[PDB]
């Protein structure tokens, strides 16, 4: 008991998040009861309060965003240095927030995995069944709202099925001092969750030349498949891999913003605003921008430097996609407090080649070949919808003798999946999905008469541009993210066509009007991303 | 239509299959009480200090049964190569020196990792992290361990903490009144072999997955001191949830999980693919660091639920310094997992090289032998690792010449633990060679680093520099840090950068140092058959 000083790794100057605006659930003070046991102050919390909080959290988060997420779209619209595509995407996204704020449609069709970061106090007593009540609140949120069941169960190593409730949830409940119960609810979409990268580097990385080249290199690997502008988060170091990958996501959700900006002899975590700006240079000098070239590739950056083993240096990269969905909350003696989000997003709000898709496919391919890559396109016609699990069955068909089905050859293939349908609505949120995940099917399906035109979001591999030039194909790129405004304004009629047992991932025929898209990969060999990402 | 199903449903959550020993006189730190009809437990927070102290002390000297049962199996198996028996015997012998409680099992005493599960009605005062850190502080300060943590004064300026703090303190909230623990001393090498891959649906088929495992296992190489406890996790709710699950699988925390999934997407062990990984490991021929069958002790494959668009896969290993201890505090006191106190019950050609000659006279002798030749070094070694190279390259990048100590003796990539009383040195095992690969061609172009001594395979950029500059890379046995200090290392002297802890520059006098020629001056590599 001498030269010992304890210093926690994370020492935030606002641990209880006072800078965040909270709203109180009306009549929630009845779910708590202050008691005194062995001289210490405790809080008997009704476990039903965990169900109600998760319900309101995972409901109101799919319709609203924080200020700094909307302040990044408006900045992308008003900044002169933003490309004409930067303003177009940011306006289309900011408009999608207004349609989503109407509480009828979710902000994105990928309602995301239910993630809960709970911190139960030493003297906060709920009965122990915290997970069951929290899961019931998530179960209530996705069953009684126009959300989507996104979780895939594993019956064995390969046989899979959907759960039908967007469960199970990531329930990481921590033990903390005190008697209060603090939360951070996250609905992390699949695309952003897939752009969480772990690199195991060495001491040779720790110098301003190498680290900058590392950032230049790794930021391009994120690409546009996670619907930029991103909230880029970067963590250098850590006590373990999982501690690094957990810290980078909390940085993306902006949980560690109140951390100090200087380290010490005790190895405390700290934000580095110097290199937060250096990260903003790489993002803005990349020219990748808002999905289609420009300056605003990232809303903002968060860089956290952690302690590390003398032999270890794990670094973590992750982003928060355009569907920035996180909510802070806490339960105390005063009741249930939940973070307020911007209810009115319109206050942040201040040439196209009409393509007919009702013509023969080869007559539509001829029209698209008349224009170079980067051409703004407005689709009007029929689209076939199919994604990963639908593709997995058609290749399984062709691997046994069955031919490529006819519906793949008639209309452009729209890599997407619909959310649940509201009452009196033509469809729920029906935004595009990551294109690069179905890259392995392009050359095969094109060799059998179909998939000549594909419609999705995100850059694709070189194997697709090669397959498109050979078979005379195209890859159309929709605006990734605006799933709500595409459902209300653009999508007019939806009809399940094949594999109805697959839920949202079935084969759908949809009639579409005024669908924004860009020609990024043509039948000649050009790619709109080869300048920014290759 | 709501049914709650937790992701992890272990059939032995409290780890009854693990044998626990009670700290004598620990029942005074607990008191069973009854509050609002439910049973609670007042735990003195000083009990957290004693448990963490005892845990991080006895874990550097003893191992579990299945870790020692894997070395004995590697010695007795007929299909094991003569090198498989040699490494497993040298490691198993190293445990006997370490079981003496004077020397740690490995020079890398590892990062202090604690997975605590405090019950809803387990009361400690809230200072669990402080008291757990004090117990870790006592363990590494009052024992012959090593301070492995590096603080960050800014983005690049660094310094050591001098106490092996901070610790990874992951305290979870669980029902009940008990406080259950898992103490881990994760070494650097095994912690650097934690890999996160973002894969797709196209991976989920027996053809792709088997070849995927074949592909990624080669990346582990021998740089993490095999035989490994290979762990593989397919799926997860997030990257961090996957990387957490794979490490617990490496520490064998999820062994009591079911073996079948259900419509609720519960986690489960896949014994079918646990063997498939063991086939690839045994059919790889990489073996115990130098070719053979026993590349891995055992495998653990866990299949998690996943997003319909996500498929995170996790790869991690537990190195030869497999250090984990389970514990729990209840009304009866402090119970801590028993490790094998007597490891000897699991226990059933060299080119003598003089290193006292001029360096070029020692390089000439090594060129007479092919790769894979067993060598016994006898002479002087210069010790330098990651931070020393970063400072010496900084010297040569500003005008200062390559220092004299780099050019005189073979470069020993290692770092010593603290020295016991009346001892020549503490544990002084080798370190991962691949981390100093970026300095070979530079240092060899300026007259030094012609002979390097470490463990683990290196990149092709080093084999080119060795053939070009006429150099060698000697491969020590990775892991036996205690038996190398007692038997092989006879005299140690700090040479430069004494503020760097283990990563300082050391001059050591060495006798009978086992090593293997893996990279010669011709372009050959003994791992090109197994790892390329
Ligand atoms: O595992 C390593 O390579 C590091 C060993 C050390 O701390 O010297
Ligand atoms: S906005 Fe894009 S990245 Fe985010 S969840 Fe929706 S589709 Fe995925
Ligand atoms: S046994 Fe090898 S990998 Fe494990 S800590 Fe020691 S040196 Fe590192």
């Amino acid at each position: 008991n001498a030269d010992f000083h304890f210093s926690a790794i994370f020492q935030p100057t606002d641990p209880h998040h006072h800078q965040t605006e909270f709203a109180k659930v009306e009549g929630s003070e009845k779910y708590v009861e202050e008691v005194e046991v062995f001289g210490r102050q405790a809080l008997k919390v009704n476990p039903e309060a965990l169900t109600i909080l998760a319900h309101r959290a995972f409901s109101d988060v799919h319709h609203f965003f924080r200020k700094d997420h909307l302040e990044g779209w408006r900045r992308a619209i008003e900044d002169p240095e933003a490309s004409d595509n930067d303003r177009y995407v940011a306006t289309t996204l900011l408009k999608n927030a207004c349609i989503a704020a109407g509480r009828v449609l979710p902000s994105c069709q990928d309602t995301g995995t239910a993630i809960v970061l709970g911190k139960r106090g030493e003297l906060c007593w709920t009965g122990g069944e915290d997970e069951k009540y929290l899961s019931k609140g998530i179960w209530n949120a996705y069953r009684y709202h126009n959300l989507a069941y996104s979780q895939t169960a594993a019956l064995d190593m390969f046989k899979e099925c959907n759960t039908g409730d967007n469960l199970p949830a990531q329930l990481d409940l921590l033990a903390v001092p005190g008697s209060d119960y603090e939360f951070l609810f996250i609905a992390k979409g699949g695309g952003s969750a897939n752009k969480a990268y772990l690199y195991q580097e060495t001491k040779a990385l720790l110098n301003p030349k190498s680290l900058r080249a590392f950032i230049e290199e790794k930021l391009k690997t994120l690409g546009t498949a996670a619907c930029p502008p991103y909230h880029i988060a970067l963590v250098i170091g850590g006590t373990s891999a999982e501690m690094t990958m957990k810290t980078v996501k909390l940085a993306s959700c902006r949980y560690y913003d109140s951390l100090p900006t200087t380290g010490d002899k005790y190895g405390r975590a700290f934000r580095d605003p110097e290199w937060e700006k250096i990260v903003m240079e790489v993002a803005q000098k990349s020219g990748i921008g808002a999905q289609f070239g420009g300056k605003y590739f990232a809303h903002q950056a968060r860089v956290i430097r952690l302690p590390r083993h003398g032999a270890s240096c794990p670094v973590g990269l992750a982003v928060s996609c355009s569907a920035d969905r996180q909510i802070l909350a806490h339960i105390n003696k005063s009741g249930i407090y939940i973070e307020q989000l911007e209810q009115n997003p319109a206050q942040y709000l201040p040439t196209s080649v009409k393509v007919d898709l009702k013509r023969p496919i080869d007559k539509v391919r001829q029209q698209l070949s008349q224009y170079p890559v980067g051409t703004r396109v407005m689709l009007n016609g029929t689209l076939i919808v199919a994604r990963d699990i639908a593709h997995a069955k058609i290749k399984e068909m062709m691997d046994n003798g069955e031919p490529l089905p006819e519906y793949m050859k008639t209309s452009p293939i729209y890599y997407a999946g619909p959310a649940k349908t509201p009452e009196g609505y033509a469809s729920g949120s029906f935004g595009p999905t990551t294109a690069g995940r179905m890259d392995s099917y392009v050359d095969l399906f094109q060799s059998h008469g179909g998939s000549y035109i594909t419609l999705a979001k995100g850059n694709r591999s070189k194997q697709v541009t090669d397959a498109c030039k050979k078979h005379g194909g195209f890859y159309l790129g929709s605006i990734g993210g605006p799933a709500a405004i595409l459902a209300k304004d653009s999508i007019k009629q939806v009809t399940c066509l094949a594999f109805p047992e697959l839920g949202m991932e079935a084969v759908w025929k949809i009639e579409v009007e005024d669908f924004p898209a860009f020609i990024v990969v043509d039948d000649k060999g050009n790619d709109m991303y080869s300048k920014t990402l290759a």
